[PDB]
């Protein structure tokens, strides 16, 4: 039984159907997955059934060879005897009353990560089913906004190359369906305050301009300052001195993904800078999105224990790491929302996101968040 037909976007049309992920006619099926890969309970077990021992197996390896995952990820298995050739795996994240944010967040980077797995493999038509809303306690209501207004943006924010036609939105119950189906009828000045005070201030300067307490540069593993543009315009700005700093700050210590040194400004109008050596998107990988999720916390983290009072952020990751400029928006501004609220802040008040003038995609992407979030 099919509900809506919606069109988003030319040659692509969002679907509203009841039906059984297990028999269904398209590429690829989203399962609703956990952080181990295992299918238990639920339509993913329903999906193990049917597929046979295979597709457990697959996934038990994916798991010993990457490690777990974590809630707002996604990977990609084989399908074992279903038909299709593989299963995407979402793990959405764990409902609860006091993160709903977060939650909202999470269920949400894994629709978007699901939809660019799809992508890589060039499919042209995904199923996806009403993830989180069962066993992981997700309110109905907002489970299947937040997945439809996940579509959304994934059409809306870059046209530029997409692979994706049919997408199907399914259960085989007719209520999920019809919340679906309504959630598609309903989903069809740069500055925030968190609940704790701290405010989040859209600014549109070269990072070198920046006049905050602290900012941060994104460098690689052997701390060389002249490879990167964003990396280039502090050095040039700064002087020599910072390229001599920091190779001397980061003698004794083996640089690796995630690491945090310190240096002072020289020319610069900061008192520290905070160079970073941030993970490549490695497709959007588990532990990429951990170690920048860190960096960012560190950042803030070291900030309050120096009692600065203010620090800016870049679009890091954005350039040769690959990170889609969305997520990272996303991405960083929850962050900084999850780490207000659950901190007592002494001297830390005022996150600024520095975005180049000529970075439309940048200036993009972090205005539709923060308009989300005024809303
Ligand atoms: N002057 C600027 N001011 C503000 N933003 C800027 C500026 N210049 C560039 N941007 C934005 O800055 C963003 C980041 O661009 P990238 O410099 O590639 O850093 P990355 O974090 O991607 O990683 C690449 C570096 O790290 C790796 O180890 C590599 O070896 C490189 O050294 C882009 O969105 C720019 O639009």
């Amino acid at each position: 039984k099919c509900f809506s037909r919606t069109v988003l976007a030319p040659g692509v049309v969002l679907i509203v159907q009841q039906g059984d992920l297990a028999r269904l006619p398209v590429d690829v099926v989203v399962n609703a997955s956990n952080e181990d890969l295992k299918h238990y309970g639920g339509l993913a077990a329903a999906l193990s059934k049917a597929a046979g021992p295979e597709l457990q197996a697959d996934c038990d390896q994916i798991v010993k060879r990457e490690g777990r995952l974590l809630p707002g990820n996604a990977t990609i298995s084989k399908a074992g005897k279903l038909p299709y050739h593989h299963v995407i795996h979402a793990v959405g994240p764990r409902w609860s009353g006091y993160e709903a944010p977060r939650c909202v967040y999470l269920l949400r980077r894994a629709v978007q990560l699901s939809l660019c797995l799809a992508e890589k493999y060039k499919y042209r038509s995904i199923a996806i089913p009403a993830i989180s809303s069962g066993v992981f306690g997700f309110p109905l209501g907002r489970c299947v906004e937040t997945i439809v207004s996940a579509i959304k943006e994934n059409f809306q924010f870059k046209k530029d190359g997409h692979c994706l036609k049919e997408i199907y939105l399914v259960d085989v119950s007719e209520k999920t369906v019809e919340a679906f189906a309504e959630a598609v009828k309903t989903v069809f000045k740069g500055s925030l305050v968190s609940p704790g005070g701290l405010q989040m201030l859209l600014v549109k300067e070269g990072v070198q301009n920046a006049k905050t307490d602290v900012v941060v540069n994104s460098v690689p593993l052997d701390l060389v300052l002249s490879r990167g543009p964003l990396s280039k315009s502090l050095l040039e700005k700064a002087g020599p001195e910072l390229q001599e700093e920091l190779d001397t700050v980061g003698q004794g210590v083996a640089v690796s993904m995630g690491t945090v040194l310190k240096t002072s400004s020289w020319n610069l109008d900061c008192r520290y800078v905070l160079h970073v050596v941030a993970p490549e998107w490695r497709n959007g990988s588990t532990s990429s999105l951990k170690i920048m999720e860190d960096i960012i916390r560190e950042c803030m983290e070291i900030t309050e224990s120096l009692s600065l009072k203010s620090i800016a952020f870049p679009a890091i990751g954005t350039g040769n790491l690959g990170f889609p400029k969305n997520i990272f928006a996303e991405l960083i501004i929850s962050e900084v929302f999850k780490f207000s609220s659950k901190n007592q802040l002494k001297t830390l008040q005022e996150v600024h996101f520095l975005l180049h003038p000529s970075d439309h995609e940048n200036i993009q992407a972090f205005s539709d968040e923060f308009a989300r979030r005024a809303n």
